[PDB]
């Protein structure tokens, strides 16, 4: 295995496309600088990470191997050619076809239903972690980030649930439809305010228990909720109906991935292929 292209860089480290010179096998290799002063990887970290290696689903990017030294953690994952962020950039003018948004959302909910039923939460879902191929598949990888963060997390809940992934996916769904991020916060308060201005300022009625959240403030400005026809033009009523349930404030009223799969939005789901130029 040999580095053939750099496909990502950030504060975490770097991701390469790597090719086996003999077999042609291609993998994604994510190289992570530990900064633990030669102590290696926290046992918690590797155990959490190693648990991910158990996820075996066609809509989850397979964690193939973990390799770590005193200095570095290397994750080796299955490789796919493009991410959803890149694709939505490339589809800025005409948008992603609705049948393809439909297919991708159905596929991602199958993957989350699997993870969630095996007690695993992604917690950092975003368009950049969603990978696509020229076969019409989309898969969850990497198990601002702000823009997709559930309100219970922004308000400081100590324990969060699988419902935080549904929220993120709902923001991604909206973004595929409108070709702009739904809640593009310029600060952590702006993030909240952007949510409140769309869904309404939460209170104990709409969200029982919101008042116990560490960051909850009675002094929040009071906005009224907007109709979803304004939030996601021009998605049909089936789509908006599903989107609304994925974006409920109360993580207990938020739709589950298994329930979302039965929604009538998916009645006419098929498998289009996108046109990519690699
Ligand atoms: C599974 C570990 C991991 O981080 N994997 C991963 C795979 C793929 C990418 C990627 N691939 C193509 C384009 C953009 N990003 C990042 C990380």
């Amino acid at each position: 295995f040999q580095k053939v292209e750099k496909i990502g860089e950030g504060t975490y480290g770097v991701v390469y496309k790597a090719r086996n010179k003999l077999t042609g096998e291609v993998v994604a290799l994510k190289k992570i600088r530990l900064d633990t002063e030669t102590e290696g990887v926290p046992s918690t970290a590797i155990r959490e990470i190693s648990l991910l290696k158990e996820l075996n689903h066609p809509n989850i990017v397979k964690l193939l191997d973990v390799i770590h030294t005193e200095n570095k953690l290397y994750l080796v994952c299955e490789f796919l050619h493009q991410d959803l962020k890149k694709f939505m950039d490339a589809s800025a003018l005409t948008g992603i076809p609705l049948p393809l948004i439909k297919s991708y959302l159905f596929q991602l909910l199958q993957g989350l239903a699997f993870c969630h039923s095996h007690r695993v939460l992604h917690r950092d879902l975003k368009p950049q972690n969603l990978l696509i191929n020229t076969e019409g598949a989309i898969k969850l990888a990497d198990f601002v980030t702000l823009w997709y963060r559930a309100p219970e997390i922004l308000l400081g809940a100590k324990y969060y649930s699988t419902a935080v992934d549904i929220w993120s996916l709902g923001c991604i769904f909206a973004e595929m439809v409108t070709r702009r991020a739904l809640f593009p916060g310029d600060s952590e308060i702006d993030q909240l305010f952007r949510i409140f201005r769309t869904l309404g300022t939460p209170d104990e009625v709409v969200w029982p228990g919101v008042t116990s959240m560490p960051d909850y403030k009675p002094s929040f400005p009071k906005w009224a909720r907007q109709d979803f026809s304004k939030v996601v033009p021009p998605l049909d009523e089936d789509g908006r109906s599903l989107l609304s349930q994925m974006l409920h404030y109360d993580p207990n009223k938020r739709i589950s991935a298994k329930a979302a799969l039965a929604h009538p939005f998916f009645q006419d789901v098929t498998k289009p292929v996108p046109h990519l130029r690699l």
